[PDB]
């Protein structure tokens, strides 16, 4: 029963405080809008959007931050702390960490040039973190299209539009050499690069990510507009210039009969992509929320009250 008006009486400036925090951080860290969107996705795919990802380690449960999809990868946690502190100062004990992160993701998208919309609100915060579930549920860059579809369905997103539109988050941000080395030098034990990678881009990427090189070096997900939220991600796919395997599979998989037309539709029209992104974002944001009196409004996003 979420609603976009949930804080219109109790904390009417929450989205403004969130926005100003991100505007400021972007001057020194141009990557932070992308990092924050990713945090929200990794929240919603593990027991729902319940801020379980923000919890640090305790002696009775491990943090999701040591999951394969989060360790030495997920980032931005201090920025979420700063905006939470600012909102707590303005509207004490009102806005859940789960909702804060949902607003932060939306405002990140708008600030980077994407659509503007009011997210549904009224989620509450978990009482535990789920490390094993994060290892089970977050999809990996080496997944096939059937594995990606199974990963989305497992959490409740059955639609191929959900998968294709939400993969558009890779219109900005960075990726480590580590996750493309197989594609550049030895794909699926063939001793060859992935044939679905454009051979001119292949040269470029080998230059950035040499064999025996720094596996933690960073590369841009979108070679056209690395920091702008736009539909250029889909244009790249159509040219075999998706960066990671899971990107290019949306256009090139044997199982892509349903996803190819969505990829083209989104490359062809900014409005069609933005409308679908908003619709899929709100469906992801509605995965198994705690509401009403279930869970908490956490005061410090890293610890249960
Ligand atoms: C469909 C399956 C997906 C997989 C396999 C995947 C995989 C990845 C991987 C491997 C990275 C780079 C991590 C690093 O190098 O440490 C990345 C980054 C990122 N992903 Fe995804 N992702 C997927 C879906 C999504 C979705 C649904 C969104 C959001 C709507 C998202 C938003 C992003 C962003 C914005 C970044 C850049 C983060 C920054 O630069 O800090 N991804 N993803
Ligand atoms: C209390 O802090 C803030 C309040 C606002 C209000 C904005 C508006 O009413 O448009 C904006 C930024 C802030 O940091
Ligand atoms: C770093 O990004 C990710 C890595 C994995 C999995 C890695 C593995 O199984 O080794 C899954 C999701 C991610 O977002
Ligand atoms: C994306 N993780
Ligand atoms: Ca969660
Ligand atoms: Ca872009």
């Amino acid at each position: 029963q979420l609603t976009p008006t949930f804080y219109d009486n109790s904390c009417p400036n929450v989205s403004n405080i969130v926005r100003d925090t991100i505007v400021n951080e972007l001057r020194s860290d141009p990557r932070i809008a992308a990092s924050i969107l990713r945090l929200h996705f990794h929240d919603c795919f593990v027991n729902g959007c319940d801020a379980s990802i923000l919890l640090d380690n305790t002696t009775s449960f491990r943090t999701e931050k040591d999951a394969f999809g989060n360790a030495n990868s997920a980032r931005g946690f201090p920025v979420i702390d700063r905006m939470k502190a600012a909102v707590e100062s303005a509207c004490p004990r009102t806005v859940s960490c789960a909702d804060l992160l949902t607003i932060a993701a939306q405002q990140s998208v708008t600030l980077a040039g994407g659509p503007s919309w009011r997210v549904p609100l009224g989620r509450r915060d978990s009482l535990q973190a789920f490390l094993d579930l994060a290892n089970a549920n977050l999809p990996a860059p080496f997944f096939t299209l059937p594995q990606l579809k199974d990963s989305f369905r497992n959490v409740g997103l059955n639609r191929s539009s959900d998968l294709v539109a939400l993969s558009g988050g890779h219109t900005f941000g960075k990726n480590q050499c580590r996750f493309i080395m197989d594609r550049l030098y030895n794909f699926s034990n063939t001793g060859l690069p992935d044939p679905t990678l454009n051979t001119t881009y292949l040269q470029t990427l080998r230059g950035l990510c040499p064999l025996n090189g720094n596996l933690s070096a960073l590369v841009d997900f979108d070679l056209r507009t690395p920091t702008i939220f736009d539909n250029k991600y889909y244009v790249n796919l159509e040219e075999q210039k998706g960066l990671i395997q899971s990107d290019q599979e949306l256009f090139s998989s044997p199982n892509a009969t349903d996803t190819i037309p969505l990829v083209r539709s989104f490359a062809n029209s900014t409005q069609t992509f933005f409308n679908a992104f908003v619709e899929a974002m709100d469906r992801m944001g509605n995965i198994t929320p705690l509401t009403g009196t279930q869970g908490q409004i956490r005061l410090n996003c890293r610890v249960v009250n």
